[PDB]
């Protein structure tokens, strides 16, 4: 149904006229789609001809096996992702149990996509914008339980050295309304992105019941716009956290951080910093900092370090519906609900 539990109000492919389609290779994928875009007569339509539910039975484990035994030989490679450019109509990918994927998924100029239940992990071509997921120009996106990892590590002698590995969900341009949720995030360097860059703002995110651990920064890089931070589970964040940038908001409430260095920053450009709402997490007061192993750090350009563990702004109305639990519940129970085969499953009140 529309309800993500954040902006994102979509049903993606779940829709009726929904045709289900089964594909065993990345190659399958693209052959669909391609397909979809056809009316009887044979002829394409524009953004699509009917609605699609893709249920993806490939498993690339052997290719991600060696990638991870391989870390530096990755970045190199040419980049594999399936792209879904402008297709309006309606689109779930769902991953089957077991399957797995050395390729990525790129979404540009669409609307009403839905990502479920994929394993994603060491993806190749770095250093050509290798991203996981990608969400590009794409309102109504849902980017929910999915496994994306790889290894929290650069290599030496890589193309601005920041790039052995791209980022887990790089969120740009008009994609104005998106859901990430419970998403096991692990082993990633650079996370994710909201915007591209200082001219690239906007949009209304919400980040929810997703479960980082070994990362090293941008939950998310945040530029402009809104940001709802709710019912996420941090730990060993080796650099930063939620970096609010260019005057963006964030509400961040019921989570729970540890073991983590800047969890709630806003720097890299020395002005136009943005604000926080802080609520019910582990967190309340700096004293629990050393209780949680918080830890901070200053940058060479003028920066905003949340120390004082108090809010520096205001959030407008949570347009949505939705409830949190408690920080405490997030981090007893997120880490089964969180990921791929925990059949969608979501973390409720009655389960803490
Ligand atoms: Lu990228």
């Amino acid at each position: 149904a529309t309800d993500t539990g954040g902006y994102a109000a979509t049903a993606g492919g779940n829709v009726t006229g929904a045709v289900s389609k089964t594909a065993t290779s990345m190659q399958d994928i693209v052959n669909i789609i391609d397909a979809a875009r056809l009316d009887a007569n044979g002829k394409k339509v524009k953004g699509g001809a009917y609605p699609l539910v893709i249920t993806y039975t490939g498993n690339e484990d052997s290719l991600i096996n060696a990638a991870a035994a391989n870390i530096c030989g990755q970045w190199s490679k040419d980049p594999r992702g399936v792209e879904i450019k402008e297709f309006t109509k309606g689109i779930t990918i769902i991953g089957a149990n077991g399957s797995s994927a050395n390729f990525g998924i790129w979404i540009k100029k669409s609307s009403d996509v839905v990502v479920q239940n994929m394993r994603i992990g060491y993806l190749p071509g770095g250093a050509k914008d290798g991203d996981m997921i990608r969400v590009d120009d794409s309102p109504n996106v849902w980017v929910d339980h999915n496994e994306l990892f790889a290894a929290n590590h650069e290599c030496d002698g890589t193309p601005d050295n920041d790039t052995t590995f791209e980022s887990a969900v790089d969120i740009k341009g008009a994609s104005n309304t998106v859901t990430v949720s419970y998403n096991y995030i692990h082993g990633v360097k650079k996370v994710g992105l909201d915007g591209s860059s200082s001219s690239d703002t906007g949009r209304n995110i919400t980040y929810h019941h997703n479960y980082y651990n070994d990362v090293n920064a941008r939950l998310p890089l945040q530029r402009g716009g809104l940001v709802h931070a709710y019912n996420n589970l941090y730990t060993n964040i080796t650099g930063s956290g939620l970096n609010v940038r260019q005057n963006g908001q964030a509400l961040i409430e019921n989570n729970w951080f540890e073991k983590a260095i800047n969890p709630v920053t806003s720097r890299y450009d020395g002005k136009n910093f943005g604000t926080w709402v802080l609520k019910g997490n582990n967190i309340t007061k700096p004293a629990d900092f050393s209780t949680y192993s918080i830890t901070w750090t200053a940058d060479t350009k003028p920066y905003v370090n949340a120390d004082s563990w108090t809010s520096t702004g205001t959030f407008p109305t949570v347009a949505y519906n939705y409830s949190p639990v408690s920080a405490q519940c997030v981090k007893d129970k997120l880490p089964g609900y969180a990921g791929v085969g925990k059949n969608l499953a979501t973390l409720t009140s009655t389960a803490c």
